[PDB]
C-alpha cells in the first residue's frame, strides 16, 4: 500500500521538538517538555504540576519539523481514564511545509466532569492518546501516561 508508506515517510521526517503549556488566562508556564512524544510504541510519561487541574483552561504550544509536505496536518486526541473515555479532542493545523519547523498553539478545555475528579484520582490513570493525521491518513498513534504533581 502506498498509503500505509506514504504514512511512513511521513513519520520518519516528523519530530516533534517541545511543548508547553500555559494557564489560558494569565499565560503564565506551567508545564514544559523537549521530548518527541510524536514517537510511537514507548509509553511516554509526564509529569505535570496539579495546578493546572486549577485552570478554566489551557493554552499548548508544539513545536514540530517535518521533512515531508503535509496537507492537512491534524490531530485527534482522546483522553482516558483507567480505560474510560473523558474527553475527545481535535486540532487541524493545516499545510505543511517540506522541511519546515512550526509553532502551533492550540487551546485546550475539559469538560466539568472531568474537572470534577482531583489529582489524587486522576494522577497515573490518565493516558492521552494523540492520533497524527494528513488529512484522512494516520501517521502515527503515542500515547502519555500523566501524573499530577
Ligand atoms: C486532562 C484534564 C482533566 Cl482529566 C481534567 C481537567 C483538566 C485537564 N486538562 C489537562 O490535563 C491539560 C493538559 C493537556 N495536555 N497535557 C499533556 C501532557 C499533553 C501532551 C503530552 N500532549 C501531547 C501528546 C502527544 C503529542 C502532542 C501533545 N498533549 C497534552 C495535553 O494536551
Amino acid at each position: 500500500s502506498a498509503k500505509d508508506e506514504r504514512a511512513r515517510e511521513i513519520l520518519r521526517g516528523f519530530k516533534l521538538n517541545w511543548m508547553n503549556l500555559r494557564d489560558a488566562a494569565t499565560g503564565k508556564i506551567l508545564w514544559q517538555g523537549t521530548e518527541d512524544l510524536s514517537v510511537p510504541g514507548v509509553e511516554h510519561e509526564a509529569r505535570v504540576p496539579k495546578k493546572i487541574l486549577k485552570c478554566k483552561a489551557v493554552s499548548r504550544e508544539l513545536n514540530f519539523s517535518s521533512t515531508e509536505q503535509m496537507e492537512k496536518f491534524r490531530l485527534e486526541q482522546k483522553v482516558y481514564f483507567k480505560g474510560q473515555c473523558l474527553e475527545e479532542w481535535f486540532f487541524e493545523f493545516g499545510f505543511v511545509i517540506p522541511n519546515s519547523t512550526n509553532t502551533w498553539q492550540s487551546l485546550i478545555e475539559a469538560a466539568p466532569e472531568s474537572q470534577m475528579m482531583p489529582a489524587s484520582v486522576l494522577t497515573g490513570n490518565v493516558i492521552i492518546e494523540t492520533k497524527f493525521f494528513d488529512d484522512d491518513l494516520l501517521v502515527s498513534t503515542s500515547r502519555v501516561r500523566l501524573f499530577y504533581v
